[PDB]
């Protein structure tokens, strides 16, 4: 099925009216919506609130304007990435399928989402083997349901796996079992870390790593992969999103990778790659309306430098680097989109190469 | 009318002046012709920030230890550490020293002219006040003309250094029977930039003279020109005026633009090409070729919450201040102009360029 | 005028109201009766505080649901959630409801009753200004009626729940023509706080009417028993006045006493034995036997930045600011002599007790 | 020899004005103090820099005032542990020998102490078995430097030892050695942890532990041990408190500990260990002036509650639990003492029991 995307600003925590807008104005359906990935202003770490709020505000819209019953609405793959330091402005990209006699078949390649629920992931999992190849298969899972068979034409896949808790922790104990750690923010890196490897897995980036490779091997990586953690579920929700040819829509999503925190570079590749004609140093005024969001990953190197300088992210005990390098890439990539409206996101074990991460764009480009 | 060499250096710790010392010792420059001192700490840039004392001491150590100015001589360079190295804002100095007419070649091009000053002290009662703005005003007169400059409009960049109220200086004023306009240490830092700013802008004939009730509210009053920095390391205004004369020689020239929000590339490299580097339409990076020497400028949050149409959550955030969001995001934004993480971006920007934005200033090396 | 049942009940999660409802499925209480809520919610304790907000609407469904009233009776139960447990502050909400007389013992004693009302609205215009003045003393009027108390010296503690600025309200005022006393976020909730303390200490009569010049700068003007809190979830004051009052029956009585500073526990145990709790003289937490129900209290860092002749650094403190510093540290001074870390410790007290210190009330069961 | 203990508060950062003031007043002599321990107003995580500036400050008054030179007044073991959350008032412990004139011997307990420094700890060391033996050999030769052979009569042990770093770290691998973690935050608590077995293998508390016992057998602790970390040196000071017969002087120390951050009870066995004679429940305003300090560490439980009660301390990613317990902490242990001025540390691991600290005290008896 084609594909409508479109990006919707939450102009409070708890707003969902733009989506209730396109809804009334039939730009989409509601029961026809089949993901939702956005960014919400709260901490970005551990303690952050703001996206149980935000996840109420669209399900309500998406039961009252649809005929979906609240228990349907509620398997919506709906993934909220906190923290919006800076100028990122918090927003949601809705992914709806569109009505056969909407599109206009096409053999160029349009965009696609797939979306997969893996297997439960127990405390002991978390990080390890078990996580990781049951990720894998989910993944898989979810690139069938796109309709995709070449991992090439996976551009971004985005998840959201559990996080370790002192009750979960305890689980493990009571039946014997180890986990790999017991600090909850620990838990979120390692979280995303083994899914991301599972990701690379399932996509033939790499072989099937060891307990030992899991946040030590850095040179292991998905060139795709987007994850994030909470307390919601136990296992791993999958959103697939890649082109197919032959099914018809406006959208294509394309990717590249940021090397390092100002690789604005890689930004502009992924459009490029997305469907997109550019002057050889583009600049945002030249994307007449076509850019719809980028996604991506950004981290602080172990190294403690960019581009041979010194910075001090790293030792900073009073403002955690996450957010330090959440804003600095928000700007970097805002510069690019001219949007402040982008979806940049931090823990980015396995995902990119250190210092780095995926970036992916989709663009409008018409039948 | 002297010819000035400018080196950036890295720090390479908090009391790093290391560099500053093989400059001197590789003949590059000689310690009693250092005539100012601007840089970056990797501080939390507020007003519990000791970061910008302790490289003071060390850059005055290395000064009176490799000269035959007294440390009582050396105490007078001014010197404005601007803390706060948010992302990858790289800790560093930018060093100002006088070249020997022999050592220069003259030239009718415009090249850079440096004016120091240091005002009046600066009670805990006049910070925010008309009493602020007429002695800064007054300083700022004897650095134009300790800089060989009668024209306002050759200048491109006045740095200041001021303080801003702390428990000590407040418990100070009203031992005394005085007043202050605030007690919050945190908004008087906001403060002091500004009623500086204004000064700077009432001496260099861009505004009339503004009243009391005109600091911090009216914010069409500006400087174009004036970047105003604030802390706990002296109780004076540290001036420094930055601009270009024609028959003086040296290889280095200012210019400067503005940057009308925290995204305006555009608005740095304005400032690149004014100070007379020749470089492509559509620049990048890349055509640098090592003549930027360093930018300089303001950023802050506006005050309606938005950038470009896009809500941020800035100013509503008590976990991170957005002064150091800001900071991070525009650290980002300049860095990737530049292709080094050593700039000089400074938060907080009352009467310093249009609120939302800044001023830029670029000194790059002509030859 | 009816008797009161209280009801100090744990958080287990942001979301969590079970102990309520588990409270009323064990007859304990009825769901109609509850007339008012305090509670200590999880989240910053600052603006961009959304537990607040989402213990809110817990609690209200659970009243709606297993009640007769409406969702629109049950919106006007004033229920105050302040955000911020630093320490070992425990995440709890404190629960007045009614009691019928045939299940309590009438007693010429005095015994616990509360007073509710709900303010006109608060606009941003407001905060800070005669206006709050006057439309709160107004509804503290309104709810001193409610308990059935007529004679101020039988209120014990007045705890209120308005709304602080935030850019949202800041934009409204402006959009209409209209100032605001500050826009500096987080100073608004000391403003808010302030201008409701100095509108219950005119209610009650303790001071004259104030003028706008008083607000935050006349310190020695303040109520002895209000505990004023901001935040963002009505804009209106939720007013609860809480006094005893002789032949009403009921368990539990109320009294309060002033903590000087914030390490002054003979204050807190003060207003335990105002209460009527016998205890012996040197008490210790070991002496409550379960008898003491909770402490309300407000703290602050004193404007000379000591405690007892010793210099803190709380006031210049850009990292962690110092609401957050002095609210864990009272919670610890308070949880070490109720022997339960639920208690409630709320910050930000001017006009609210003497500079430094702050008002604490009582509530004990004494059958 | 006999010591003099005398606590001074610093009035800044960089005052050591009291030290001086004792030294004019002949209270103690600048050549007999013998080892430092304070509290700086940093913020208590990796890059503090305020105990740098104390260090220099306190120096350059032992240099000037005394005789001996500043090669010998670097050896003096100072330790600063940084951050003094709420209302702990930065401040020195000075201890001191006393001229054999000045002192009339006892056979009764009284204070002495002793100093030591391990030999280098390597960064493959830290947290292992080496650091833990050659702390062990440095605690015993610091013991019979105090004069005691008896470790009941050891009371307190402040170390200070290196954390790791980019650079040491790449020292490490450069000789085909690993490290047991690359995070400098973690490596602090771990040089801690390390340290604090050290020094209960030397007093034989424990047996010797294995490499996995470390931050993991958190049954097995030092009851004495305080343990900070930081980059200054490659190996470990040391600095034994006790007592010894027959040596005189006015000053006695004590300890025991706290079970939990509210243990006030454990701060006055401290206190009645120490030698005064007390109410069964004691006040501050008991101590007649006779307690010159308590040295203490403190935590957050594991399990995430205090005395059944849940709190948000280990997920809180805004403020790090480890400045919200100590600001707590500080309040709790204050309120014993009625003096600010209290050392407060935290990072605890095998320094007391789980969720608790030692505590030592030291008290003025006379001769
Ligand atoms: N694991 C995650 O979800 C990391 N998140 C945490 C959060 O969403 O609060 C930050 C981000 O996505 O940028
Ligand atoms: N007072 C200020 O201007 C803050 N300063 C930071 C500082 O204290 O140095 C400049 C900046 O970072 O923007
Ligand atoms: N506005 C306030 O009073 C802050 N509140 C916290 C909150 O937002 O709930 C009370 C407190 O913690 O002291
Ligand atoms: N390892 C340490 O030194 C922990 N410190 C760190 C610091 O001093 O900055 C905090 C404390 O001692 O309470
Ligand atoms: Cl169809
Ligand atoms: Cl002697
Ligand atoms: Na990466
Ligand atoms: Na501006
Ligand atoms: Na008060
Ligand atoms: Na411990």
């Amino acid at each position: 099925e084609a594909i409508e995307v479109r990006k919707v600003p939450l102009h409070s925590v708890s707003d969902a009216s733009e989506l209730a807008k396109l809804i009334d104005d039939g730009v989409l359906e509601a029961d026809r919506v089949i993901a939702v990935i956005g960014k919400t202003e709260g901490n970005g770490g551990v303690n952050d609130y703001t996206r149980i709020i935000a996840d109420r505000a669209f399900r309500e819209v998406l039961s009252a304007k649809g005929n979906r019953s609240p228990e349907e609405v509620a398997e919506v793959p709906i993934v909220w990435s906190g923290g919006t330091d800076g100028v990122i402005s918090p927003h949601a990209t809705i992914f709806a399928t569109v009505p056969a006699d909407k599109v206009t078949k096409t053999d160029e390649p349009r965009l696609t989402v797939g979306v997969a629920m893996s297997e439960q992931l127990l405390p002991e999992d978390i990080g390890r083997t078990a996580m990781i190849t049951k990720v894998a298969a989910a993944v898989k899972d979810a690139m069938a349901d796109a309709g995709i068979t070449d991992p090439a034409d996976v551009h971004y896949v985005q998840t959201k796996t559990p996080l370790l808790t002192i009750h979960t922790i305890r689980d493990a104990k009571s039946r014997g079992k180890t986990v790999w750690t017991e600090q909850t923010h620990e838990s979120m890196d390692l979280s995303n870390g083994g899914t991301a490897l599972g990701i690379a897995v399932a996509l033939g980036e790499i072989d099937m790593p060891t307990d030992e490779d899991v946040m030590h091997s850095r040179e292991l990586f998905s060139s795709v992969a987007s994850c994030s953690s909470g307390v919601e579920l136990d296992r791993a929700q999958i959103v697939v999103v890649g082109n197919a040819r032959g099914v018809g829509g406006r959208y294509r999503i394309g990717h590249s990778v940021m090397k390092d925190p100002l690789d604005q570079d890689g930004i502009w590749a992924a459009i490029r790659d997305a469907g997109l004609e550019l002057p050889e140093r583009p600049h945002s005024s030249d994307l007449d309306g076509q850019l719809v969001n980028v996604f991506l990953k950004c981290e602080a190197s172990q190294d403690g430098t960019v581009r041979g300088r010194r910075n001090a992210m790293l030792d900073d005990s009073d403002v955690h680097w996450h957010r330090q390098i959440k804003s600095c890439v928000g700007g970097v990539t805002a510069a690019v989109t001219g949007d402040p409206a982008v979806f940049v996101s931090v823990s980015a074990a396995h995902q990119g190469p250190e210092g780095g991460g995926p970036v992916a764009a989709i663009v409008d480009l018409g039948q």
